[PDB]
């Protein structure tokens, strides 16, 4: 198991349970998501927020792809895809993927979780930054990946 | 290299380098560390602060031993002794030790650093719990220990 508190303006604990496989299953209550919709979701490389979110540095590529959707098979390892916040600014987290395992050599222990102002497109807005980060916008909040009971 | 957001009422980002060996230097500048004197410092089991301080658990005791100094052999890898804050609440953080690597089956990616209210007695005190948490007191800080570039 393993296990996110959000920094930032976003609020939530982000849970994250090996299911497994294989396949890992991420959830929580998220709150303070604005504007209501889609917003990008993604584990970065490092789970550094010392210099704010942007210390994260870029999406975690071990895989060495482009930027995708969750389901394409040409797609980082940390490209989640979207959540989505009501009209009150509130979303609930319930993904499984398994290219987001908890142990081996591409483990995501250690990196980080970043939530987004905008949707993220899935590398297909034809935007210069779509194959990059989906053109996802600002960081708005992120956590560091810990080792959880 | 990896690092650490302390999150609480003690604010700082705490590096941490292979030196290496071998060794592992522990740095960066704590402030809003009261009152003036020592108090303890130390690796935490699990990287989780979603409960508060109290979610991080134990000290990482990989090996098994009772509470010490870092200077002991029986000690828990996760005891780095005490820190010094002065009469402002400053306190500089200057570690070397051989127990805490980021890499291997006993690494600390992923785990907690906490700081603590009172000085920790080493295992010496003749406490209760000074054989376990060195009588260090109340979690005043954690932050998750990060990969980072
Ligand atoms: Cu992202
Ligand atoms: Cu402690
Ligand atoms: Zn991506
Ligand atoms: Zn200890």
């Amino acid at each position: 198991s393993a296990i996110c508190v959000l920094e930032g303006i976003v609020k939530g604990t982000i849970k994250f349970e090996d299911i497994g496989d294989g396949k890992t299953h991420v959830s929580g209550k998220i709150t303070g998501l604005q504007p209501p919709g889609k917003h990008g979701f993604h584990i970065h490389q490092f789970g550094d927020y010392s210099g704010g979110c942007m210390s994260t540095g870029p999406h975690f590529n071990p895989f060495n792809k482009e930027h995708g959707g969750p389901e394409d098979e040409n797609r980082h390892a940390g490209d989640l895809g979207n959540i989505v916040s009501d009209d009150y600014g509130n979303a609930d987290v319930n993904i499984e993927d398994s290219q987001i395992p908890l142990d081996g050599p591409n483990s995501i222990i250690g990196r980080a979780l970043v939530v987004h102002q905008n949707e993220d497109d899935l590398g297909l807005g034809g935007h210069k930054d779509s194959k990059t980060t989906g053109n996802a916008g600002a960081r708005l909040s992120c956590g560091v990946i810990g080792l959880a009971a």
